[PDB]
């Protein structure tokens, strides 16, 4: 009887042979130009904007890259489906070392150099184009909808000309300044560097303590025959740049017996460590040490004895070596006091002739490195060395040479934190005040994130713009030789910007002063001087609102944008720079919503990185599991915190896909045969029927709602739920036998195929902005589902109230299933126990007799797939609730219910369907 039953199939296969089928329909997608069509579509009502942070283009995709994209993507089509009209256009970072560093190494590796500014310039944007192409192909391939044909680059002439009209608001506010202090320094690349282009890393340093004997005639003001000051340092290279000892103001400072001077709060340590002797002779305030003068045993040269403004009692010694020339708080102190600022430290890291035209080194060190130079100058300091250590500290490396810095004392170019200007508003504030307020009107997801970028803004420095390479936007200003300033003027300021415009920074370098002038200012151009520093690549992409939002009028976005999402590590880079940025243009943040991510990171929690040999490929990532399965894996775990990559995790996944899958295939399967003027008319639909349809209803507002935060681990959690338990546990599996074994004309079927259309749709839906292209296949293989949801494909998808598409009445009272569902897990719990003993071997075989007659009988033998409800003679178990029996019928050879009065003889139901006209 098997070929009597309903075929029930689909097209639609169990496989997903998702390596094969994907690209075949992200390749669609792109010659069709769907995302183009998205934003086209004529109901759109409402806009929303996700402004793309630019990945650096150089190299391959991350995975990092490809949870971002897939992250963007899931919460932009959540966005389209709702019915708005969508803007994403991605972006990407092509100027900054991260390219340039890579030209560099390159030229090294091939032994040779590139002098010329405009062709080495062409070298990297010849290199930011070749991966700017890379990368988008590879984002294409993880199904992801955004305007790639059309991305925004920072290299584009335009892009160049509205940074650099950034940068003009800046300094037409009053925020651009020239700053002379020490900064970080990489002289690997011979530049100074902000925080988000250094990398804290653990280093091992020398620790030495260091005697500095008190002068003769200090020694006669004090009326003591030795004392000598103690300091520590882990960098004797600076040593040579001394010109104080800096104590703690109004503190107790220990002589001890063998001439010892040290903080008496750190005696105990210091004498338990070695560095001086036991017993204290005598104890003097601070205050009465000021302006006394040391000798430094290095070079044999004064040293202030200074007041610090907040010395440290809980390392060292109480007294601090000060360098103005290389440390931000010793050059404050030494222009507090008038001191000199040594720095005879280049730009490569190397002393230079300074040390010998001022006598603060020997000779020999002459072009020495100074992390080179420290083991020998420690043994120059012979007797006066207490005590040398090796420590390992967290210590400031360069982002893309990976160099340790160094700290050098120049004269740059800052945005100042804390200097008032003027507000769009009239009123006046510091743009640390701004950011802060600004900060407040900022949702962060997860909140914690406000905080982290908070305590970031309240206590950053002036942040340097000015660096020293060639691969990026110019500060492209002139400074007045006149009047030693620069030149601000609008005209000369929209005169170079249109000029960047149309022809890019090239022209900074190539045209001279007269031409980079307007024709009012050429009899001038003598005076006049190009700053050559350009700028930091974090100003670049704080200016992306401008560039993309703000300058394009909304075509690809408003400002402040709905949403960005990033890592969280962008707190300390993207964030930052614009909010810093928007807040100096707008006074506020450019950016409406914060959604950040973690990292992607090996089984055991660890980054992965190619000196440990941990790094698994995207491509072989998308080959393995394909892009679905990876999207899936994204959304379906806790993406604000890191993710690992494991066999373990990605099988996980895969089963969660399967299950999806097998139930789509399942619904299309069983509606494939239901004739579609069932759409168009309504229906007498069961208890069991309405059950569904009004769980259905629950769980997509709680999909719903979950999606709307974000939290898709906790809408895929109720959507699977659903269908692994009402779904498929309960209604198909009571409905597998109407399904199968009724006529195809049967009404009850005929409702039964509805509510399958129904659940299909909404699992279409939901899965939608995180399975597209299993959806748009889903689609593709079902024509009722096209038919009933009006869609071609699956962008024509939309939230279909059900109520209206199968006709429900408006205060139908909901079914209350509590009793019954009760009833049907302790009847398959005595059923399990009943299958243990060898007794039966499934439902069928039972008739139930219960206790309680409130219940609707049909639909007792409906969900407990019993094939009789009522007495019958043997006896089988007995409950509070009710009693099994042996069914007293002959299981029908058609459906395999017990049924049948006659052996292998079709029970009634299959008999008339087996003689239907
Ligand atoms: C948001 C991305 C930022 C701007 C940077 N290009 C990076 O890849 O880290
Ligand atoms: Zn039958």
């Amino acid at each position: 009887y098997k070929d009597t039953l309903n075929l029930n199939t689909t097209t639609f296969s169990m496989k997903g042979n998702l390596s094969v089928n994907e690209p075949k329909t992200y390749a669609k997608w792109q010659e069709q130009q769907a995302f183009k069509r998205m934003q086209a579509r004529k109901d759109n009502h409402g806009d929303f904007t996700l402004h793309d942070g630019p990945p650096y283009a150089n190299g391959h995709l991350h995975l990092g890259h490809a949870l971002n994209k897939i992250l963007k993507d899931i919460v932009v089509k959540r966005e389209y489906f709702k019915g708005k009209k969508i803007y994403y256009t991605p972006g990407w970072d092509c100027h900054g070392l991260p390219i340039e560093q890579q030209i560099l190494e390159r030229l090294e590796k091939e032994k040779t150099s590139l002098e010329n500014p405009t062709l080495f310039r062409e070298k990297c944007r010849d290199h930011a184009k070749k991966f700017l192409e890379i990368q988008k192909n590879e984002f294409l391939q993880l199904g992801v909808l955004g305007d790639f044909e059309d991305p925004y680059k920072t290299m584009d002439f335009k892009f160049e000309a509205s940074i650099y009209r950034a940068l003009v608001e800046v300094a037409k506010k009053g925020l651009l300044k020239e700053r002379h202090k020490p900064i970080y320094w990489s002289y690997a690349c011979e530049s100074a560097l902000a925080e988000a282009e250094v990398e804290y890393k653990m280093k091992k340093s020398p620790s030495i303590f260091v005697a500095f004997g008190l002068k003769k005639e200090s020694l006669e003001k004090l009326k003591v025959k030795k004392a000598s000051l103690v300091i520590w340092t882990t960098t004797p290279w600076t040593l040579y740049a001394n010109v104080a000892i800096a104590l703690k103001k109004d503190a107790v400072y220990a002589l001890t017996q063998k001439g010892y001077l040290v903080a008496k709060a750190l005696h105990e340590k210091l004498a338990a460590l070695g560095v001086v002797d036991n017993e204290i002779t005598h104890e003097f305030n601070s205050n009465d040490l000021e302006y006394l003068v040391a000798t430094n045993p290095l070079n044999q040269r004064d040293s202030l004895v200074a007041l610090g403004e907040h010395v440290g009692l809980e390392d060292g010694t109480g007294a601090v070596h000060t360098a103005p020339g290389h440390g931000e708080e010793d050059y404050y102190l030494g222009l507090r006091y008038n001191l000199e600022v040594l720095m005879s430290v280049d730009e490569k890291g190397c002393y230079d002739e300074g040390i010998i035209h001022n006598q603060l080194l020997d000779e020999s060190y002459l072009g020495e490195h100074v992390f080179k130079a420290q083991k020998r100058i420690i043994e120059q300091l012979g007797d006066s060395l207490l005590l040398e250590q090796e420590i390992e500290h967290s210590y400031p490396h360069c982002w893309r040479t990976h160099k340790p810095v160094i700290y050098r004392a120049t004269t740059q170019w800052f945005i100042l934190m804390d200097e008032p200007f003027i507000q769009n508003d009239g009123s006046q504030k510091t743009l640390r005040e701004v950011a802060l307020d600004a900060i407040e009107k900022v949702e962060f997801v997860p909140s914690s994130g406000k905080n982290r970028l908070k305590t970031m803004i309240e206590n950053r420095p002036d942040w340097c713009l000015s660096r020293q390479r060639k691969w990026g936007v110019p500060l492209a200003f002139f400074i007045d030789k006149r009047t030693n300033k620069p030149c601000f003027e609008s005209e000369v300021l929209e005169h170079v910007a249109n000029l960047f415009e149309k022809k890019g920074c090239d022209v900074w370098w190539e045209y001279s002063v007269k031409d980079l002038l307007p024709p009012s200012y050429q009899e001038d151009a003598k005076h006049y001087e190009k700053i050559m520093h350009i700028l930091d690549v974090w100003f670049d992409s704080g200016s992306t609102f401008k560039a993309v939002l703000e300058d394009y009028h909304g075509e690809k976005g408003q400002s402040p944008s709905d949403v960005i999402l990033e890592g969280s590590d962008q707190h300390r880079g993207w964030f930052q720079s614009s909010l810093l940025i928007g807040c100096v243009l707008n006074n506020q943040a450019p950016f409406k919503k914060v959604i950040t991510h973690g990292f992607i990171v090996d089984e055991k929690g660890e980054k992965m990185s190619k000196s440990k040999g941990n790094v698994v490929s995207l491509d072989k990532l998308l080959k393995t599991h394909g892009s679905d399965v990876v999207r899936l894996w994204v959304a379906f775990n806790d993406y604000q915190n890191d993710l690992r990559v494991s066999q373990t995790f990605f099988t996980q996944t895969e089963q969660h896909y399967k299950k999806f899958r097998n139930t789509l295939k399942f619904l299309l399967a069983n509606f494939s045969d239901m004739d579609l003027k069932n759409l168009e008319r309504p229906h007498n639909f069961s208890p069991l029927d309405h059950f569904m349809l009004e769980t259905l209803e629950t769980i997509s507002a709680g999909v719903n709602s979950a999606f709307e935060e974000h939290d898709f681990v906790k809408g895929l959690n109720i959507l699977m739920a659903f269908v692994t338990n009402e779904l498929s546990g309960i209604y198909l599996d009571a409905c597998k036998d109407s399904l199968y074994c009724d006529s195809k004309n049967n009404e009850k079927r005929q409702a039964i195929q509805m509510v399958l259309l129904a659940t299909a749709s909404k699992l279409c839906y939901f899965l939608a902005p995180i399975l597209t292209h299993t959806i748009e296949e889903v689609l593709e293989h079902s024509q009722a589902l096209r038919i009933f949801l009006q869609a071609k494909d699956v962008f024509d998808l939309k939230d279909i109230s059900v109520s209206e598409k199968l006709h429900l009445k408006e205060f139908k009272k909901p079914e209350n299933f509590e009793a019954v569902l009760a009833l049907r897990s302790a009847f398959n719990e005595e059923l399990d126990r009943l299958k243990k003993e060898g007794v039966i071997k499934n439902s069928l075989e039972c008739a139930i007799e219960v206790k309680e007659k409130a219940l609707d009988e049909n639909l007792v033998e409906e969900l407990l797939m019993v094939s009789f409800v009522g007495i019958a003679k043997e006896k089988l178990s007995e409950t509070p609730a009710f009693t099994l029996f042996k069914a007293p019928f002959y299981k029908c050879p058609r459906c395999w219910r017990f049924k049948s009065e006659l052996e292998n003889t079709p029970c009634k139901r299959c008999e008339q369907v087996l003689k239907e006209r």
